[PDB]
């Protein structure tokens, strides 16, 4: 459970979808960044004395977004995981560069979490959505929708979670 | 291989142009290396790989993906050092108004500095004059074949360095 359960209490405490996705990101890159390290000598401090600088914020291989090129690049992500994170990376950067606020039940959020690969692995689980003459009555409408979304979120958070275990292997 | 680049340390007429051909052929030699040891395959991953190998990219620079060999456990510190030493100086070189000589100790000491003309053998020094005038003539020739002989000597070392780098 430990790992696991740790990152995803970490994630349900994201307030937001923004929240949210900050979140990920920074799981992430914690994750591959236990990866970059056990690739690069994590030893020799001579080594260390070209790997830290190239691998610092600054550097060349500081960002993560290129950390995944090169990891791809090199063999060692599969096809499948590097798409993914490069997909959320770019998720994350949209809302952030957004005014607007969306939430999980939004088309352009549910549907690029579709789109993921793992999410197709995995396959998912929607609450029905509220339609009108429907047996949904209109006081837990709201609550209802609050559901839907701590139902994709959750989802997304298992896929997330799968995600670092394969980096961890 | 192992000729047609003796042939180019050859044709350089002087230090600057010698230090010059002898990165381009560190840069090539490099490449090809750098080149197998990324996936080279699928539209997809040539996507990726395509610009991150390109100049503009992360791994455009030579002496960046130096860094990254090495790191990676494909280089050893002999050979890194060298070649990133040999930068250093092809760029001093690439910055200064004065033209140098083979025989000249700004040029020469870091020169007899690398792992491998300590280590294949290209091992001297020479006592700087001529003693006085009415004596140029001969010390000129002896100068000039000294130089021709440290010039020879780099130019083992780095067929070398580059016969290591594709193995």
């Amino acid at each position: 459970n430990i790992n696991e359960s740790e990152i995803i209490e970490r994630l349900n405490s994201a307030p937001s979808v923004r929240g949210f996705f900050i979140a990920t990101v920074d799981v992430f890159n914690e994750s591959i960044d236990g990866l970059i390290q056990r690739i690069f000598r994590k030893d020799n401090f001579a080594v260390q004395s070209v790997v830290g600088p190239l691998l610092q914020d600054s550097g060349p291989l500081g960002d993560l977004s290129v950390r995944l090129k090169l990891l791809f690049g090199l063999g060692v992500l599969p096809d499948d995981i590097y798409h993914d994170i490069e997909d959320i990376i770019k998720l994350k950067n949209h809302l952030n560069s957004d005014a607007s606020d969306y939430e999980f039940t939004d088309p352009n959020i549910l549907e690029p979490i579709k789109k993921l690969h793992l999410v197709k692995k995995m396959g998912m689980v929607q609450l029905e959505v509220n339609e009108p003459d429907d047996d949904i009555d209109l006081e837990f409408y709201q609550l209802q929708l609050q559901r839907q979304q701590q139902i994709i979120k959750s989802g997304l958070s298992l896929a997330i979670v799968e995600i670092c275990n394969e980096l961890g292997k």
